[PDB]
């Protein structure tokens, strides 16, 4: 057949569309590991059964197992991030969107995002036919193991015998492996191996990030586009201890003796491995304690992790490696209203009294000093306007700047000191079509769209502006993947660092100045200067 | 004669004057006490010795001991404060403008500022010809002791018996009998004796409180205005042990062996006043530490200040005071100038780079814990226009908030806690003419001459907006003097309060909202509320 491709593991055909004027083809639903069931929960990915016969590739796979989230019940926003295929614990599979140096194509490589507890690959807003056709580009996505199923860290708790019982990040395994499986078939698709670039955001983008620095992977790729997520930010690293924790609460949550992990393990992670799937996925939210801070995260093992993300980078040099990142504007309002729930309104902005902003920052900032919540309170308090609908503004603001923005800032610094290309973005572009409130702005993920050029979708409703900026923003991709700059030609984007940390602002408004260093420079040196002094004593 | 008027301690004649279409009797150099020198140095004021014979009241009067400014010699801009007649120890005299409820005109009473160190009721500045023209009212100024002559505090190092050698705060004495002395002989000029007011700046400003509040003399007078100068302040008040160490510093200074103070006193004391008041005059200055903190300040002595300024009001109520109070922009640019010449120019702006802004914040707030610099600096940290000449524009900032605007804005809060009615004004024109530089914007002292009325002087070089601005800022103190309430009618200008902290702005532009609450309460609840929690470990 003219849509055959002969892999590593065997043949599989998959379908054919006409994007843009261009045939690319879609490969859906290639397994990169053995069904990771049965033993084979919490465990390892391994490399899957090499098969016979053309396997059918046109059908959207599984997603991870994970909960639907349900706090607006039916409206659509909310539900376009629910898994729009079945949830299974099958499934670790691949896709691959193909075209029609010299040497074969730029192979880009998408991990989606979620909190290491939820997302797919499957998500029509992932969907890489406009990127592939118009860039001209190999594009490739793959399910990882997210929740209980990817991070249970049971180890230290156990004999070194069980070790592999539950080592913990094999979510970040099950990445490694589909990344090292493109690697392997890049050429059998058009593509170069040696042309490969990581993007993802929010935790997809936390993960780019570990898959450039872990041991375990280091090198393989040395171009990446972290959207929105790096290890550094609280959200994205969880020590071994705190891990140890969450996982023998789980244990007992299902009802297998935790107590009784240190002298019989064999016995308890049979019991876990016979709980129904759906059992650990409800209640590994037991352990959600605060905002932004799930149950589940990359953690400290001394083997994917060696150590914590700002001991990485002490040591290695990143001369080589090319590094596209950047934030949304308003990263913090929608995890701001989902947490404080009982405040807030995802249409209406709410005029929050002050006493009630002392009592939602003092929430957030709990289990920092009062010398630091003191510091944080007055660094956002409002004087100008409407006092109300301001301080909801603000508490956003500093919701997002703690915990994306800033912690994405500093590592930025952190890696041009070491050597590395970095360019720097900020999305503030509000959507035409946007189903969210207008207080909440721009949101988290809302760059998504654009950088997979959705906008150039004309069944799509987009502004003639927002094609533009779509456009634009596919094009940084592109050009980035191609050539480790996202600079087209006579444009001005220059290089990232802390000496002059510039940064290119993607917007529609075209009166604005889209070069700026101040702002951000100024939010964030409260958070990445002037704080780190005041928990001194 | 038609001039002389018959004074409780005698006949005296002055001179007349037609100021704006007015007849206005001037009476300058009556004395109130005598002259304070020999065995009456350091001592409180006595009453005058009564004359026979009309006095000549028609020459101006000699100003009190005193260091001329010479920063920069021969500019007239710093001149203009230095003394226009000669210096004496021989200094305590009044004057009178008198013009031409039923019972008297009202009575306004001006005291100079200059820091307890320095100043003269005889400066052009003060002309009182025009307020009372134009105000119909009775206006009033007097010459204190300032410098060590008003302030030299020895009594805690002495046995009781030489108490009244050194008591300090005689300069204060001096203003109250100066007050006494009008308040007796009101009724004698055209003016009714239950009918005062008191108004000053800067040290005269904190003087007018001390005045109203002291047990001395409180009830006399219930209506002042104060202008850039309150008690609370850091460089208005200073501890018993502060003097007592700066006094006998003095003395060593003028080598009087004061370690012979605690047993030989009356020896030690004679030495002092056998020293040439020029010795005294410029010895004093060596306490001078650092900027703003001169060696003379009212001081807590248990009798004309029985404790700290913020004790004062734990008590009394002010059901019965009328209050106008305010500030100017640029409050310290001027100290800044004159405590750092070696970084700044009167006449152009300092592009201050970022490690020598450090060195100058952590010069001026180097008292305060680092903690409390620490948060100084960044409150302070300019990131937008040109960072150069920002620097040093916050530097600016910081002296006058910390010690003049904010110091003003908490006791006007306290003040209404307390019943008082105060109205509060914000001054924030930069005269034409003015000769100083940009940079320092509308300067300490810089109001003075607008609510003298000066701009009214057709022979004085104002723009239109400026006469009418002065038309109006003179408005405002008569009527208040008037009625306690410097508001015209069809004018807008509410109370001040801690709930509604709003100030009137006097300006030339008149696009601007004259009423204003939130820019002042923002740069002011950091000094206000913040930084005292930061003090606090
Ligand atoms: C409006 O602006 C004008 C410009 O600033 C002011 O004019 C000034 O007016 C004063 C006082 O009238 C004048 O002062 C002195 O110099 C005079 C000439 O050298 C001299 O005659 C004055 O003194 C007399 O007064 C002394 C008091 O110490 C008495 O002992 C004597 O009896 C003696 O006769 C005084 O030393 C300025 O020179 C003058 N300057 C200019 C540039 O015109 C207006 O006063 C001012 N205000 C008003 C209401 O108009
Ligand atoms: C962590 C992050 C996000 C979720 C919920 N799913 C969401 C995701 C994204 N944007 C959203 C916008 C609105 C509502 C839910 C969204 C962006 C990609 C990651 C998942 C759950 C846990
Ligand atoms: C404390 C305060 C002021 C001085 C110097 N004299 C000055 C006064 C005033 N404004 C001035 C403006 C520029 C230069 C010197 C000025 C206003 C009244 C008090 C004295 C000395 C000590
Ligand atoms: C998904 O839906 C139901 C589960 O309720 C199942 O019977 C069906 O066969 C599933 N479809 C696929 C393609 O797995
Ligand atoms: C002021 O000046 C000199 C001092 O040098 C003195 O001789 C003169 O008489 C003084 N004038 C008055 C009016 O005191
Ligand atoms: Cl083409
Ligand atoms: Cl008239």
């Amino acid at each position: 057949d003219r849509l055959v491709v002969q892999t590593s593991s065997g043949p599989v055909r998959g379908r054919s569309v006409t994007v843009q004027g261009r045939e690319v083809h879609v490969y859906t639903g290639i397994p990169y590991a053995k069904p990771p069931v049965e033993d084979l929960r919490f465990r390892k990915p391994v490399p899957a059964e090499p098969w016979h016969g053309v396997l059918d590739a046109t059908g959207l796979s599984a997603t991870c197992v994970q909960e639907r989230y349900e706090y607006f019940p039916g409206f659509s926003g909310e539900e376009i991030w629910n898994p729009n295929t079945n949830v299974s614990e099958d499934c670790l599979y691949i896709n691959v969107w193909a075209p029609a140096t010299t040497n074969g194509l730029p192979i880009l490589i998408w991990i989606y995002g979620g909190g290491f507890m939820t997302g797919s690959a499957t998500l029509d807003i992932y969907n890489a036919d406009i990127m592939a056709a118009v860039g001209n580009v190999i594009v490739a996505s793959f399910q990882y193991r997210v929740g209980a199923f990817g991070f249970l860290h049971l180890a230290p708790e156990m004999p070194s015998e069980f070790a592999e019982e539950a080592p913990g990040n094999v979510g970040l395994w099950d990445q490694a492996l589909a990344i090292r499986w493109l690697k392997d078939n890049a050429h059998a698709f058009g593509g170069n191996p040696e042309w490969m670039t990581l993007f993802g955001e929010s935790a997809g983008s936390s993960s780019v990030n570990a898959q450039l620095m872990s041991p375990v992977t280091r090198g393989l790729v040395k171009r990446g586009m972290m959207q929105s997520g790096t290890m550094n930010a609280p959200w994205s690293h969880m020590t071994s201890e705190k891990a140890v924790e969450i996982g023998k609460a789980l244990i007992n949550d299902c009802n297998c003796n935790a107590s009784m992990l240190k002298t019989n393990p064999a016995h308890v992670m049979s019991c876990m491995r016979s709980v129904d799937a759906k059992t650990i996925s409800v209640q590994q939210w037991n352990s959600y304690s605060g905002i932004l801070s799930f149950p589940s995260a990359p953690t400290i093992d001394g083997a994917f992790l060696p150590a914590d993300p700002m001991t990485l980078m002490k040591t290695a040099d990143l001369k080589d490696y090319d590094i596209l990142m950047g934030n949304v504007r308003d990263e913090g309002t929608y995890f701001l209203l989902y947490d404080f729930i009982d405040y807030f309104d995802k249409d209406d902005a709410t005029a929050l009294p002050r006493d009630k902003y002392l009592e939602i920052m003092n929430n957030i900032f709990g289990k920092a000093t009062q010398a630091e919540r003191e510091a944080i309170i007055f660094q956002y308090t409002s004087w100008e306007g409407n006092p109300g609908y301001q301080n909801q503004q603000q508490i956003g603001r500093a919701v997002g700047d703690h915990f994306f923005t800033c912690p994405t800032n500093e590592y930025a610094q952190a890696l041009a000191e070491r050597g590395a290309s970095v360019h720097y973005y900020y999305f503030t572009h509000r959507t035409s079509t946007s189903l969210w409130g207008e207080w909440m702005g721009v949101l988290h993920g809302d760059e998504i769209e654009y950088f997979f050029g959705q906008p150039l979708n004309n069944s799509l409703q987009y502004r003639p502006v927002e094609r533009e900026l779509g456009k634009r923003m596919l094009s940084a991709v592109i050009e980035f993947a191609k050539t480790g700059n996202p600079a087209q030609d006579g444009e001005e984007w220059p290089n990232f660092s802390k000496e002059d940390p510039v940064y290119y602002i993607f917007s529609t408004d075209d009166k604005i100045e889209k070069l700026a260093r101040g702002p951000l420079a100024a939010r964030c040196s409260f958070w990445n200067d002037y704080l780190p002094k005041v928990r001194s004593w």
